[PDB]
């Protein structure tokens, strides 16, 4: 193939071309994102019981809900929590790979079997189906300037006039609301109730009636009478539209003729579906929303798109509106995409210094600087072949394939640059022989190269899907990479390179360019001589070989092992956790204080303070709260002490004093939808008919027992939430009936009053709300509150739970959660700082089954994976040893030359390692990633001495020393040139501070230093191979 | 698909004006294009326009004080003028729907509500006189 | 069966037009409420979006609604059909 | 129509070069290709 494009250098310029069309084609409609879909794909069912108990919401919908999600495709397992707040979320895992529409249908399916089974209350609500393993694409927020709009009406106008043209932008899935629209509120006042002989049920039941559509027929319809000639609709009630309206309802007629009207026992107004949740930006009100990318679309398009939207709006707003932007990832993908290329490119200037260097002409260095443009272009249309994405993974992807690209066009030129100024033959046909040298073997390189990175894309797990994102990557350049060293490159070498005369080697030159020539001539023969007193006792230098096998060995089992570093991301989050009791305002308090902080103390760090308090991560709750503290940009935080790590510790520190609190600040994973990070996580599990109490004691024996193994376990806690003092109205039934009181109405009286009630619909400027009846807050505070409360009999009698019912306070969960439709309590916790979380996990397992009768246990999550993935490392790379064994094999014919190959992999490894362990490094998935592109470049260079040295015996009669110190000679210059340029181009990136470090250094520091390694000493090691095997 | 040539516009109420208000804002458009037709040709709304219609209005102090729910008002208004499904029936076999509505004799003029009674708590019959009021008014036979 | 456009709108299009969110591949959404008690409403999607997967999603999300619409018109049906095509034939049937 | 209006200037354009590239690659030239290239409007004028 070589030679039909050498004597057609244009038909190699169209296909290069081609590749070129078609993968800039491939850039512009790929789909953009920071990362691609790694968590496995969930499904949570989410519902609402407005006034229930954590039990009641269990007992009346969770487990009805539960026990009927059976007979669906490829579920790992199944999470459910039922809170206090009356809210039910239910997440269901699958299979990596399932198809996300498919399982989402299936659990409808069998949830809608339910449905019927569920309150009423509940269904009126909304049971949502969602997939939840997607993550924010952005965050917009909505503040007003004149400080004239309660959250609750900014967020009934975002409700009103935003979310909608949002959630129809190009490319948009999801879209989460910072409040709700408006809703009708009555507050009711128990006073006035009873004055005029009403209960809540009265009221209800008078909106019911009072707000209505009520559907009339028609004058003159179908089926019509002969000789009409009007048809006109009747209409009779149509729903209320405003406060005042809804005040004028009337409730009773008095006996004198006087009316009673709503508005006469309650206090009519716009407000809120619900106050759970006060979310402050920099401590004023707002609303906004928590927007998400759709799958395979392209993040920079949609969030410019919703910016330019949200842009088209801003006229119109009410006076004081503005459009705040604390969380996108806009920014970040353009750091990486900028990153990435300045990479690339600084690859392109630091080969041609390199390739000037030794070469010295231009029109040689006009190879490589056309050769690595076509196949990193031309991956792109590969990758679209497969469906992948632009993303951090496959755009580090692609710099991490720096070493093979390029050598793919060094050991092209360089070559055929040797065979003429030792042969003296023409660039014509001195490329001919040149690649007559490296035909076979780059054939061989790639079959090689895919049994190296191909094993990668076959893990499993979360784990699996990073790998994947890889290993196509790079495969896809390199098939690309070793296809245009075979039709554009020699067609190149043959019709830009100038003939060079036999013998010349620059050593008549003067100035600079004669210096290094005589200085490399004798470098050259310094090495060769090296090489042969190296071969004088190669029983001591396989000796040596095995220090460098002890001492990776070594420093593999003590280097720790992580999964994706930390990136500073311009954001991230303070937990605030009052403890079990805490009003919403002392949450207030602390959480002003966490904004005033961040608002003084690092007024040069932070943009912006978004504060929730209402929500955490432990559970929803008036005693918890979520701050979120958006960083200005990486340019203005100069420094350590200005980066995210540096602020946290600061915060974590400087909250300590808090006193009545617990205040923690931290960063955010990278993969946000993951979490992960490390550490392990379990779940006790009620496998009899225990009880929660029961359960609780359990839990605590491991709790303890796992604080007195404080050398294997730390922070060993439970992620849900304690016992709670609860107020139990017990109604006397006996009692009750006696006085002609209904057990329905004085259940509604009270769940009502108390706990809220949607009615009804109305409508407001034209769209349909909720309509609510709720007491106004002063008499639903205390327990003392419940005496203001009356319930009427069937005499007429107005009667007060004093005399049918009775109280006493108990304990409860706020949080009852259930692991595969079994009371459960899940433990989190880590390793102790040196051990492994494996190991950590046996101890685990070793402890509970100490527990008493009935406490079953399980792993979920992370733990899930691991105990599902840890066997595949040593059983696919054994795959890949055997496979790369029979491609050496056929290249050389041989079973036993490919050994000689087959020995360079420590050589790179080995430093690696080093490189890694000094700097305080990881064994993440960057290092093993870099790792088998070290090992890539380290074992393509012994391809092709052994190449060189089987060759010179084969059709040319030389013998064992001779092709081996002649062998060694030919490809001693490219294997500097490579990595010299690949140490240079890699540089930046292990000394890469500020946006982006956690990637670039853990692809640098890893590929830096397995390269000085893997060519420092390879040269010295692969001929002792080849000698040592081929005289065995 | 229809198609054909032309363009296919959406005037949209983007606060909450009204249907009133979109109407006039529609009219200002639609007359304002006939005045250029130079370039657009056959300018017009695809949707109906506003016609009369009956409202009976009741009085719920009137219908409390004489014993009438609202919710048989109710139903006697819908039943009669619009019908009403109630339950299933087998006819040879097969199940087919059961449906109660007036003989078009007394559900064609707006005087043919005086024929309908409801009956009262005392089990009185109160005709709809005495609790509601009527007038006709404008409205929409197609919102979009 | 009875209903003023702006009931069937005010009790039924709405409600269910609020609850058509989180769908895939959808360009725009048009419904029409009129005085013959009927409600249509047309969800029209990117071309090449499967036609089975956008029912069902629909139809998902429809169903998050009926349990808010009223009794009377859950018991006439609430379909959910493909509409982009069209008619292959049309028979009729007389008695002579 | 306002989602496909800039479609046929562009999608064209990508015919002009890849038939470019390929007249190019039968004749070994970047020339020789315009001489075959400029027979698009004798058809075309009479279809007009």
């Amino acid at each position: 193939m070589p030679n039909f494009f050498i004597d057609r250098p244009i038909f190699a310029w169209v296909i290069a071309i081609i590749i070129m069309l078609a993968g800039g084609l491939a850039i512009l409609k790929l789909p953009v994102a920071q990362y691609p879909t790694i968590a496995p794909p969930a499904v949570t069912i989410s519902a609402s019981y407005p006034g229930a108990d954590a039990k009641t919401v269990q007992d009346t919908v969770t487990q009805v809900i539960e026990q009927n999600m059976n007979g669906i495709d490829n579920l790992m397992y199944m999470s459910s929590n039922s809170d206090s707040t009356g809210t039910v979320q239910i997440t269901l895992t699958f299979e990596s790979g399932t198809d996300a529409d498919i399982a989402q249908v299936q659990v409808q399916n069998k949830l809608q079997l339910a449905m019927p089974l569920l309150p009423q209350e509940v269904q009126q609500q909304g049971v949502s189906v969602e997939k939840s393993s997607s993550s924010f694409l952005m965050v917009v927020g909505v503040i007003n300037t004149d400080g004239t709009m309660t959250q609750e009406d900014i967020s009934d106008y975002v409700a009103a006039n935003m979310k909608d043209a949002i959630s129809r932008t190009s490319g948009v899935g999801d879209v989460q609301l910072f409040g709700s629209q408006y809703a009708m509120r009555i507050w009711m006042n128990p006073n006035e109730l009873n004055k005029f002989q009403l209960t809540p049920v009265d009221v209800i039941t008078a909106i019911k009636a009072q707000n209505a559509q009520v559907a009339a027929g028609q004058l003159g319809g179908t089926p019509p009478v002969k000789g009409q000639q009007l048809n006109a609709s009747i209409i009779a009630q149509t729903r209320l539209t405003s406060t005042e309206e809804f005040g004028k309802i009337l409730l009773k007629v008095n006996q004198d003729g006087s009316r009673v009207l709503l508005r006469d026992v309650a206090k009519i107004e716009l407000g809120g579906e619900n106050y759970d949740i006060i979310a402050e930006f920099n401590g004023q009100p707002a609303s906004g929303l928590g927007i998400k990318l759709a799958t395979g679309a392209n993040a920079l398009d949609t969030a410019a798109a919703i910016r330019a939207e949200l842009a088209k709006m801003e006229p119109f707003f009410p006076s004081g509106l503005k459009i705040v932007y604390p969380y996108d990832t806009t920014p970040f993908v353009k750091i990486s995409i900028h990153e990435v290329v300045k990479t690339l490119v600084e690859a392109i200037i630091l080969v041609f210094l390199v390739m000037y260097l030794f070469l010295q002409n231009f029109r040689a260095t006009l190879i490589p600087t056309i050769a690595v443009p076509v196949v990193l272009l031309g991956t792109f249309a590969v990758l679209a072949a497969f469906g992948f994405s632009i993303n951090t993974l496959t755009m580090f992807g692609m710099v991490l394939a720096i070493g093979l690209l390029v050598d793919d066009a060094i050991v092209v030129v360089e070559n055929v640059e040797r065979v003429m100024a030792e042969e003296g033959l023409p660039p014509k046909e001195a490329t001919r022989k040149s690649m007559g040298q490296i035909q076979g073997a780059l054939v061989g390189i790639a079959m090689v190269l895919s049994a190296v990175f191909v094993p990668m894309a076959f893990f499993g797990g979360s784990t699996g899907a990073i790998y994947r994102q890889f290993s196509i990557t790079i495969v896809s350049a390199m098939a690309l990479s070793v296809l245009v060293a075979l039709i554009l490159t020699p067609a190149l070498c043959a019709t830009m390179l100038k003939p060079i005369a036999k013998g010349d080697h620059g050593e008549g030159k003067k100035g600079f360019f004669g210096w290094f020539n005589r200085m490399f001539e004798k470098s050259t023969h310094h090495y060769t001589d090296s090489v042969g007193g190296i071969l004088r006792s190669t029983g001591r230098y396989l000796v040596l070989y095995l220090i460098i096998v002890v001492g990776m060995a070594y420093l593999f089992v003590r280097l720790p092992s992580s999964f994706l570093p930390d990136e500073d991301q311009g954001v991230f989050m303070t937990m605030v956790q009052l403890p079990a009791g805490a009003t919403q305002e002392r949450t207030q308090k602390v959480l002003n204080e966490v904004t005033h902080y961040y608002l003084t103390k690092e007024k040069n760090n932070v943009e912006s303070v978004f504060a929730f308090n209402g929500f955490g991560f432990a559970g929803r709750g008036q005693n918890t709260g979520i701050a979120f503290v958006s960083l200005k940009d990486w340019a203005d935080r100069p420094g350590e002490e200005n980066k995210v790590e540096a602020i946290t510790m600061r915060a974590t520190r400087a909250f300590s004093q808090i006193k009545d609190a617990m205040v923690f600040a931290f960063n955010l994973p990278a993969i946000v939808e993951l979490g992960t990070a490390t550490g392990f996580d379990f779940e006790l599990i009620d496998q009899a008919g225990l009880g929660h109490e029961k359960l609780t004691q359990a839990r605590n024996q491991l709790l303890a027992e796992a604080a007195k193994h404080p050398d294997m376990l730390t922070s060993v806690r439970p992620n849900g939430l304690e016992d709670t003092p609860q107020f139990k109205i017990d109604i006397d039934q006996e009692k009750a009936q006696a006085l002609g009181v209904s057990i329905n109405d004085i259940n509604t009286t009270l769940g009502a009053a108390w706990g809220g009630s949607y009615v009804n619909d109305f409508i407001d400027r034209g769209r349909v709300k909720k309509v609510y009846v709720m007491s106004e807050a002063k008499y639903r505070m205390l327990p003392d509150d419940i005496g203001d409360w009356y319930v009427r009999a069937a005499d007429g009698q107005m009667v007060p739970f004093s005399a049918f019912s009775s109280s006493r306070w108990e304990y409860g969960s706020p949080r009852l959660e259930r692991y595969n439709g079994l009371p459960s309590m899940e433990i989190l916790g880590q390793a102790a700082p040196g051990k492994s979380t494996g190991e950590a996990m046996e101890l685990m397992e070793q402890l509970a089954s100490k527990l008493p009768t009935g406490v079953g246990y399980d792993w979920t999550g992370m733990s899930y994976q691991e105990r599902l993935s840890g066997n595949q490392a040593p059983s696919l790379y054994a795959i890949s040893l055997i496979v790369v064994f029979l491609c050496l094999a056929a290249l050389y014919e041989s079973w036993s030359i490919p050994f000689s190959v087959m020995l360079v992999v420590p050589l790179g490894v080995i430093g690696a390692l080093l490189a890694a362990t000094f700097r305080g490094l990881t064994n993440d998935v960057y290092f093993q990633v870099g790792l088998l592109t070290t090992i890539g470049l380290s074992a393509k260079n012994a391809i092709l001495i052994v190449e060189f040295a089987k060759d010179l015996m084969d059709k040319e009669g030389k013998g064992l020393i001779e092709a081996t110190l002649d062998a060694v000679r030919m490809r001693l210059r490219p294997i500097l040139m490579t990595s010299l340029a690949f140490i240079l181009g890699v540089m930046p990136l292990v000394i890469s501070t500020g946006a982006g470090s956690g990637a670039q250094n853990a692809v640098g520091t890893g590929v830096m230093g397995g390269m000085v390694t893997a060519t420092v000493l390879a040269i010295f090691f692969v001929p002792v191979f080849f000698v040592v095997v081929r005289r065995r």
